């Protein structure tokens, strides 16, 4: 009973069962278009972390901005309606956050 009868395909599938995924690209002075198919309901704190990981710096280093507005990290990208933007940039956290 303890051993499963078969391994499921849930971790193995990649299409999220024909579900939606984010297409937003964050492109700072790093000049790279690295982005992943995560769901649109995550908070920007995790993206802040993942971008700082592409530079090898802690998450307190950078904040995102687009249309002139730097944004607060507890938003989700669907709150801001930005889930497929061609470019959002980063700028340094001048005094941290």
């Amino acid at each position: 009973m303890s051993d499963q009868e078969a391994k499921p395909s849930t971790e193995d599938l990649g299409d999220k069962k024909e579900g939606e995924y984010i297409k937003l690209k964050v492109i700072g002075q790093d000049s790279s278009e690295i982005h992943f198919k995560v769901k649109m309901t995550t908070h920007l704190k995790k993206l802040k972390e993942s971008y700082c990981q592409r530079q090898g710096v802690p998450m307190n280093s950078l904040r995102f901005l687009f249309e002139g507005q730097r944004i607060a990290d507890n938003h989700t990208p669907k709150e801001l309606g930005m889930e497929e933007e061609d470019v959002i940039e980063v700028y340094q956290e001048q005094t941290g956050g």
